């Protein structure tokens, strides 16, 4: 069975040293850059408001077959093995916590983290059961707003809340403009919406960039990292293991399908690290380190690139 991967490291900022995000990401970088993810835990007093169009707030989240890339004489009528679904953010939890529910036999927060972990991994490799999830993956915060307080006008913020609409760790409020000549020539955070199961392949950032991760509520979201010094020999060991009609494909493209189990890297030499990300908690990413995770239940998460 799966062999969890080290935890990465989680810093608990004072009040001080929670005044400014770069800086504070600035003086953790000898450690966190490598182990590529770091869990960042705001102080205790520091809880933003969720700020959503809740009552709008409609989506139709995409399919996710667990083992669609073990899965590889075609199945009848291939493409179109699931039917399409729209939500509301209440009625995709409802689905979300039944579901998970059921799978397991026990209410959704008593499912052990660890549990839920080893469960994917043999799912993802399992040809002889087909589970299929929903994500409600990479929704623009123009659409229904962050989840953050904004000082745009087009919700109302109460006094106490103004705080966090100016806060540095707002992910609003991050640096996003990357340095180059081209620019004196001449991006928002997104939203997911998880259930259990639902994830994310391994991959990094256009332009080799930092991100930034915010749980506004649910249940955990799981990560896997690599630090940068082995991203190389990461993608020696997805050409090596990975199908071959996708071996030669454009990184842009080949970053759709790159499910792996952390302990084939683990086994060929690559450090992994681990966390699991509560609400409330930040997830930094450095620059080229390799991310991969799945959601342990009904949660609701913001992210952004950002530049140094
Ligand atoms: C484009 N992109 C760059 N970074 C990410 C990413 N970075 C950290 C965390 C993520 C998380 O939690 N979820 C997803 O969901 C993406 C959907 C994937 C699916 F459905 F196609 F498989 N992406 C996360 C996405
Ligand atoms: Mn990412």
């Amino acid at each position: 069975e799966f062999v969890p991967p080290p935890e990465c490291p989680v810093f608990e900022p004072s009040w001080e040293e929670f005044t400014d995000p770069l800086s504070f990401i600035g003086r953790i970088r000898p450690l966190a850059e490598k182990t590529g993810i770091c869990k960042i835990r705001p102080p205790k007093d520091w809880q933003p408001p969720f700020a959503c169009e809740v009552k709008s707030f409609r989506f139709t989240p995409r399919v996710q077959r667990l083992n669609e890339l073990e899965a590889m004489r075609p199945r009848e009528a291939f493409g179109f093995e699931q039917a399409v679904r729209e939500y509301t953010l209440q009625s995709f939890g409802e689905m979300a916590d039944n579901f998970k529910s059921d799978y397991f036999n026990m209410p959704v927060h008593m499912v052990p983290t660890e549990l839920v972990e080893k469960e994917f991994w043999r799912l993802v490799s399992s040809i002889e059961e087909d589970v299929i999830v929903e994500y409600g993956a990479d929704i623009s915060s123009k659409d229904f707003g962050s989840g953050f307080p904004v000082k745009d006008g087009r919700r109302k913020i109460l006094p106490e809340e103004e705080e966090y609409a100016l806060s540095g760790w707002n992910l609003n409020n991050m640096p996003v403009l990357e340095q180059s000549v081209l620019a004196h020539i001449n991006k928002v955070p997104w939203l997911y919406v998880g259930m259990c199961f639902s994830s994310f392949c391994w991959h990094i950032e256009d332009h080799w960039s930092y991100s930034i991760n915010y749980l506004h509520w649910g249940e955990p979201k799981t990560w896997y990292g690599v630090p940068s010094h082995a991203a190389e020999q990461l993608e020696e060991v997805m050409r090596e293991l990975a199908p071959e009609l996708f071996e030669s494909q454009p990184d842009l493209l080949h970053q759709l399908v790159t499910i792996m189990n952390p302990n084939v890297l683990m086994e060929h030499g690559v450090p992994v690290y681990r966390t699991n990300q509560c609400a409330g908690e930040f997830v930094v990413t450095f620059p080229r380190a390799y991310h991969s995770g799945f959601n342990q239940g009904y949660n609701f998460a913001e992210a952004v690139n950002f530049c140094t």
